[PDB]
RNA sequence: AUUGAAAGUUCAAAGCUUAGAUACCCUGGAGGGAAACCAGACUUAACAC
């Protein structure tokens, strides 16, 4: 699966069609400051076999929660953890 | 120094009378209130250890 994944990712970057309309002088790059966008990277895609839909459903917390006993077990020091959360966990409370 | 001299074409007189800018005549024909758009984002805090 993650060879299947990575074939239709690299088919599009390279291989496929090409910058044939990336050279309209419509589009506009982003200010670097004032803007966020978001793209996919190619290294990034674990793949892991289920065995137990609901119970993986309930764990995703344990991977994703702060204080949830799968980052616990994966980061220490606990500032990158919430460092690393909130710039992969979406926004979160802190004050 | 004459086929001359003298002699007001003058007077009275309403461009008036009758008379409908009227008759017939569709603001109508054609024309998409549509086009675009994630009901979504995320867990955090406390103390115990």
């Amino acid at each position: 699966l993650k060879s299947k994944i990575e074939s239709i990712l690299d088919c599009i970057k390279n291989s496929c069609i090409d910058t044939l309309y990336i050279e309209n002088n419509i589009l506009s790059e982003i200010d670097p400051k004032k803007n966020v966008v978001y793209f996919i990277n190619s290294d990034l895609f674990e793949v892991k076999r289920i065995n137990d839909k609901e119970k993986v459903l309930a764990n995703i917390y344990k991977a994703v929660s702060s204080e949830g006993c799968c980052i616990k077990s994966i980061i220490t020091d606990k500032y990158v953890r919430k460092s690393f959360l909130i710039a992969f966990g979406g926004y979160r409370k802190v004050e």
